[PDB]
């Protein structure tokens, strides 16, 4: 078998989006410019498991044109789009994932992104640890031939740790997770724009002059705050941690506690990624035809459960738009039943901060591959001389214009010219 | 015939948005609560020219549950919804729309709308002028029998003030287009929420660090550019207007010519209202895969012909989105082919802008059929009490506490405790 | 007797004012660019009653280099500048105005600027209406002689509409106080910079995170919210009028009572006009140490008197600083006696809005004076023309560059080249 | 000698100081509420050299009320307030500190500060390291009696970091500066605030409508942009760092170089902390009158010495204010000398910040005292769940409602009720 897509016959359209998405993500494109020639990654093997899109398809061929084998799998049974896969298969890249699959034929797609035409796999790109774990738990023979891997998600990054913990890590990782460019682009920026464009599309609600209730005041938490006062809302945001309410009082949005918030709310978003965030004991306070959605952690924050076992009624208006109706009276719109919205009522975030994210895919897999003996089995965080490279490579489209230190103030300063230009401790 | 629509079987579902709308559209739902009993339009027959939609849908259930008599009609061949326009004339109500008239079938549904069981039309309800000149020109007879009209748009408008111009109006209007509550909802406030909507439901493009050239500072380039402006982007803008463009410098908005800021922008919108607004001379200067985009006049804004008559190819990405190649090898990305945006790539504007622009409508019809004898035939601006009561039916699911003066500080003021509280030259 | 200053030989410190003031001010500069030579007010002799300030001077300077003759008084005992006094009469302007002047010395110096070489004025400029008050009902032997008024303040207008009501008003005049830059300027684009300066220097307190009530609406108070707002603070608005309410609703901002907001907030502002609006029963909720101040109408809207008469101590921190301790065991920081605080604990507006509302001074003066016969006995509106004047002769500075409309938009949008741009009830 | 004051008469009205900023630093309240009873620091003999002012006093007079030995001195010749430190001199504290001493009475006061009655000083608070160093280099022999020091500063944690790789260092410290409750509002919220008082205190110049350009994007470059931003001026970003500049594109901040900016703007901060930011081949190319001031690094961001020595004229128009006139024409407005225009046009930072900065060293001091064999000699960070504690005595003040993690939710999340919520990288 040389691939498994759905359908071949949707390459063609997949090429187009692919072209399209291209000019939005810099970052690999720039890639491409200056390691398509050296190519860095000539001779790494790369099993990938990471949602099978467009964004990810323009990645693939980025690890490709930089001389590497490339063998991918979705990370996510439903994620991957198709004619996004199928140009790939078809671009002669072994790609196994479709859209909608069995938990079955899932860890099948992964088991064929081990094995190429010249050995196993001797690089891992990763993007929710599945691929990883399926190696140590079933193939620790192959184990010692991976040079490393690259991991961008918090769960991801979290069994990495632990593994490592109980010396289960047996191949070095990179956390990519944690860069600031991937970070703030995957947390602040993506969600401060796709928010309200779930909201919108599943709503068409007017948002000005309306009261939006954001639990927790993290990254995205910020974004989400930030989009909707933006569009007119009074933002009033929950937390638990002193630092993050103080931030968000200086910045002019009132706090108070979700058992407070949920009597003046008119539109409700989790950014927690805890549990009981809205419980039922809030919805029977809620206002008439509250808006609550969740865009933290899937599905664990909002109690959903409770609004299907409590409510008089339930209609959905369309997909992932729902309308109970309370004993009280009232009635509370719920969005993609608790799952995130920005995926579950849009199309999620912008190729741009995807351009980000990947590309410190890139960075990794071209850091650890490339640097042998330079990584001791562990997850180690991205270079930041790399992670201001990924930042560097999205100046441009941005039009921004970086000024360089001259050799006198690189003295002063006491840094390179091009080195880093802060401490790790450094929060921008 | 009773009625003329699409499929009546659609009611049930009409109904059904009607009953959610209702909730986001206070203003009428409180001229229900304060009138319904009263029956202000008691005796008037009222023919209604207005895009048949669920919220115009509400409307007239509203003018019905004020004592009148009501036949209606769309005033827009596509405009009308159907399963809205399906559940008024299944609620016993006549109405002549469906999406997709022929120029022939448009002008007999209005036809319709003008003799009732009790005789013909004594009053106008009309947003385009149509219906009011249609009579005027062939009905003169029924003229007569019309105790006034309403208008409340900038065309249905000025054909009114020329035709009072040339002693053509017989029948009193009232302009209800010029309301702050009308105008800034429908112009400022409604523009800013759905802008974005169009282009991200067109491209799913990501704004911040982009930048967005909005030519006019008219309400709409005010609401374009604040609602940009709040997503990271940095808007520039284009005037003719000395005052518009000291009012952008102001807040901090570069305002240049498009002959300059064709050569930077990333987005480009039209508010101007007025011809020649993006030429090929500006095309042929734009960044590749710069998006095109007209919010404010129909389709007159921006060269497409040019763009038809000039590109290398044309290629339709998807419904209202096409992307063409130039000779000089940049692809310009054009947006519901240079027709407003917010209404040809998304939902136009939300229920609440709607509210205050038919209330005003339900103010001035309750107005001009109330009093007889109050207005000499002209063209005349609703009452500054009456704008200040449709703004006051909205404040509430706002959740504003209006302070009332008390007898001291409106003797202070010299000014009514209810009556209005700023002179009519007052720009909010 | 030639002028009456407080001391003349503080000219040479006066014109260095002048020459630092004027760069910021360049309406009056371009005014004296293309009528300097021109001479459009040759044969006038204006007097002028308007505070004597480094930028009221720059004024008369400019009138004078228009070919006119002027004759000077203040329109407040106090708000002269004596410097910049001393330079105008050192400039061989006739002048009678000192800082701090008696009610008596007041009428004085007005009575002087009635007369010149040539004979009685012929013009008027006032921002108050005494002067034009003085001249109607002690020498209405002039009024037969004066060409016409220029009114820049609301009692100014008023008292101008309620003479002409009582057929009082012999003299045309021109209501420069509702022109678009002059009241856009002097009410919300200047608050909006002074009047955290007047706290700031009062205070020295740390505005973001706090809770400011600004009770008003209006364009100072949405000068005052959006300065506020800017700075991290919780705006809260009260408000009488339903549309201004909406407006802030719209915004983003809380609308509630005073008689709510007062147990919430830190920062308590008044933008009113009208009386009443901070009472005993609110200082008794007020947290501790709330700061109040007004910089709305002068001290009518705090209830000073009950401060004073109600604390148990009450103790002055500084110039225009005092801090009452309230039976309630709470102290409350009040501002500048509860007169204007940006005034009274800051320098009052920038140059830049005085540029705006002077060069509408020059506007009128220009156009009553160079037509004759154009404005009958009555208070008129300055032509939108020339409010739209004013207005260019401040881009450029801004580096704003205006675009200019083509004979073909000028012919679509059925609109003059230059002619003005909008209808008279256009709001921007 | 008890204490050594410049007048101890002036003691009285130091104290309303002291009882008036109190109420602005609830860190430090809150420190004596939960430990002037507990007496924490009871046994400890704090030799603290901190600029002596209101701010420092209450800190003072903190650490007294948790039982421990104070004994005070300023750490710059100026900064100190004579009736701050009178009323601490009165209060029975020995302090040495009055506003300009010389370099020899200041290392006296110093040494003053180094034994007690009980013996010499077992701790250190420093702000700069001259205490630190002092003892170091002189007092050998007490090192051996401190149990920790205290850092608040750049240059004092630099230097700490330098002696520690030296193995000079042999008292442990804490570094209290890179402390986000510190550094962000020392640096971000601080300068937001104080920036513009500066600006407007030297020129009373309008900002809206005008071209800011801030040279640097990090924490006061942030403030700073921030703050311009919200007074309607168009702030231009200059930076040598990718990410921090792409954190200013993505907010819709143009970013370029000086050597470009410097043809357009009209205001100039530098934030920096480096050399030659601007320098004369800038100054020859800024607009007539702009402003240019430095808030960063103390006078070697601009190059002043150029100014005066290429200028044809130069003229102090007040207390740190000159207008240089160069040989192009043009006239640059200079503002504290190139010396940080916050704390020399203006009062610095307000009291707020302070109480963030200074619980932060009470926070210490509590911690290296009270665990005398927790930490190893050498610079440490304060533990995250102290600098989250300093953060809690603020909300409240800010009348923030922080939300308890339940057991159940704190078990999800894996972490602590009280507990740091967040790990030593994240940064908020
Ligand atoms: N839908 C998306 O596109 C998307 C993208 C990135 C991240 N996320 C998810 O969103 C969540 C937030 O991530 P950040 O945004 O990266 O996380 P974060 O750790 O920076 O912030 C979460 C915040 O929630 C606060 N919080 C925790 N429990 C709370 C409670 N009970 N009530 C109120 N506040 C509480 C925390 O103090 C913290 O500040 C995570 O689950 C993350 O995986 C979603
Ligand atoms: N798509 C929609 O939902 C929607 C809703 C309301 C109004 N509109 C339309 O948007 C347009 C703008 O309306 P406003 O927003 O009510 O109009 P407006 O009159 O207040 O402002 C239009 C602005 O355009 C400026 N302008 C005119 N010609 C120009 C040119 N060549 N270059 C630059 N600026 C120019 C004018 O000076 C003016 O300030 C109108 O055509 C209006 O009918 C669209
Ligand atoms: N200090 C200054 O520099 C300065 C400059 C210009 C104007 N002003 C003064 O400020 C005041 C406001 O002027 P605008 O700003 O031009 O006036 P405005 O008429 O536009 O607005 C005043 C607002 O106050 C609201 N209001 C009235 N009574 C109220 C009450 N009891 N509670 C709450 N809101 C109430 C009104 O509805 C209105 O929206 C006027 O007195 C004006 O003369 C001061
Ligand atoms: N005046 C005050 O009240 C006050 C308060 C705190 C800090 N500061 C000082 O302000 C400076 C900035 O501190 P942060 O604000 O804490 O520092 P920071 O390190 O976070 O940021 C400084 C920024 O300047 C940029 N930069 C460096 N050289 C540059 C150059 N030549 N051109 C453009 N950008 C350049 C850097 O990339 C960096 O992002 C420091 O000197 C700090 O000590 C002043």
């Amino acid at each position: 078998l040389p691939y498994k897509v759905a359908d071949i016959g949707l390459a063609a359209w997949g090429r187009k989006a692919l072209d399209i998405a291209e000019n939005e993500m810099p970052g690999l494109m720039r890639m491409r410019e200056m390691y398509s020639a050296s190519k860095p990654l000539k001779g790494a093997r790369i099993a990938g498991c990471l949602h099978m899109t467009v964004e990810t398809a323009v990645l693939i061929e980025t690890l490709v044109a930089l001389g590497a084998e490339v063998r991918w799998s979705s990370c996510n049974i439903f994620s991957t789009q198709d004619h996004a896969a199928a140009a790939i298969a078809k671009a002669g890249i072994p790609v196994f994932a479709w859209k909608g699959e069995t938990d079955e034929e899932y860890l099948w797609c992964i088991e064929q992104t081990l094995h190429f035409k010249d050995g196993p796999l001797n690089m891992i790109l990763d993007d929710g640890g599945d691929l990883t774990n399926l190696i140590h738990t079933k193939h620790p023979q192959l184990l010692s031939g991976i040079r490393g891997i690259s991991e961008e998600t918090t769960t991801g990054v979290h069994n990495l740790y632990k593994m490592m913990a109980n010396g289960i890590l047996k191949v070095p990782a990179i956390n990519v997770n944690d860069s600031v460019t991937k970070s703030k682009f995957d947390n602040l920026y993506g969600c401060r724009e796709s928010l309200i464009d779930g909201i919108k599309r599943a709503t068409d609600v007017m948002i000005a002059g309306k009261v939006a209730v954001v639990a927790g005041y993290g990254d995205v938490g910020k974004g989400c705050a930030q989009a909707l006062r933006g569009f007119g809302a009074r933002v009033i945001i929950t937390e638990i941690d002193p630092i993050n309410a103080l931030q968000a009082a200086m910045e002019g949005y009132e706090v108070t506690t979700m058992d407070e918030a949920c009597k003046e709310g008119n539109i409700f978003v989790t950014t927690t990624g805890c549990v009981d965030i809205i419980l039922g004991r809030h919805f029977e306070q809620m206002k008439d035809d509250a808006i609550v959605c969740n865009i933290g952690h899937f599905d664990v924050e909002i109690d959903v459960k409770w609004l299907n076992e409590n409510a008089v009624e339930k209609v959905n208006i369309k997909p992932q738009v729902d309308r109970y109706l309370l004993k009280n009276g009232h009635r509370i719109i719920l969005l993609a039943e608790g799952r995130l919205v920005n995926l579950g009522c849009a199309m999620g975030h912008p190729s741009f901060v995807m351009s980000n994210s990947f590309t410190n895919q890139v960075m990794a897999q071209i850091e650890l591959w490339t640097h042998p003996d330079k990584y001791p089995v562990g997850v180690h965080f991205l270079p930041k001389k790399l992670d201001e490279a990924v930042a560097e490579a999205h100046l441009g489209k941005l039009n921004v214009k970086l000024t360089k230190l001259t050799e006198k103030q690189a003295q002063y300063l006491g840094m390179p010219i091009n080195g880093p230009f802060k401490p790790d401790h450094y929060r921008y």
